[PDB]
């Protein structure tokens, strides 16, 4: 048994990535206004740029834009998850920059059982 | 609406730099109570934009919601105000960050490539109530 199908329609009970995608042509004119959608994932992936690439792709599909490709993402864009730390009784925040070499999903176990890393992008697409 | 965002605020698009601030009200313990209301606030390039403005420009979005009664106690420390503009020259769209400190910067007049660009506020502060 690995991390559930479609989808559930209540929140997740495991690690999760949250798309937020904006999508815009060559010209930087908005086609889709913040569309969201989630992905399970497992500790322990390593999360490259172009992984990243596919998800936005695939979060594109339940949209009028579902033929399209993803030509290029913000440099900007970055992976931040934010959780209550038990120990220290805050909230504590963690970025994670998209590069080529990725980076490695990490476990938060002790402190959340659902964590929603949350990628918040503008990407521009071009039908294929 | 039930409460209708905007008691006059302009219809139409500013004609010139805005400040648009966009928090999410917390409480200590890390419980949201307030989600992000737009709100536009003009700016003049030339203008010295502290922290301390900072504090007040949020608290004075806060009297646009059911929340116009609560002060602000700490802005996120890593708040930066950005702002998005494409650059007619280049042909490329880019981004500008600008940290909020208690020197605080100037604002820049981006004017040559848009009349209004939207100097952009998004993040958490601790508010408590007056």
């Amino acid at each position: 048994y690995k991390k559930g199908d479609d989808a559930s329609y209540f929140e997740p009970t495991g690690p999760y990535l949250m798309v937020n995608v904006t999508g815009v042509d060559g010209k930087g004119n908005e086609l889709l206004s913040p569309h969201y959608v989630e992905f399970p994932i497992k500790p322990g992936t390593t999360l490259t740029k172009e992984k990243i690439e596919y998800y936005v792709e695939w979060a594109l599909d339940a949209t009028a834009y579902k033929e399209f490709r993803v030509v290029e993402l913000d440099p900007s864009a970055k992976i931040e998850v934010t959780y209550y730390d038990k120990n220290k009784k805050k909230e504590e925040t963690k970025s994670f920059p998209i590069t080529e070499k990725g980076f490695v999903v990490p476990d938060l176990s002790e402190h959340i059982k659902n964590p929603g890393f949350n990628l918040i992008t503008k990407v521009v697409i071009e039908k294929k």
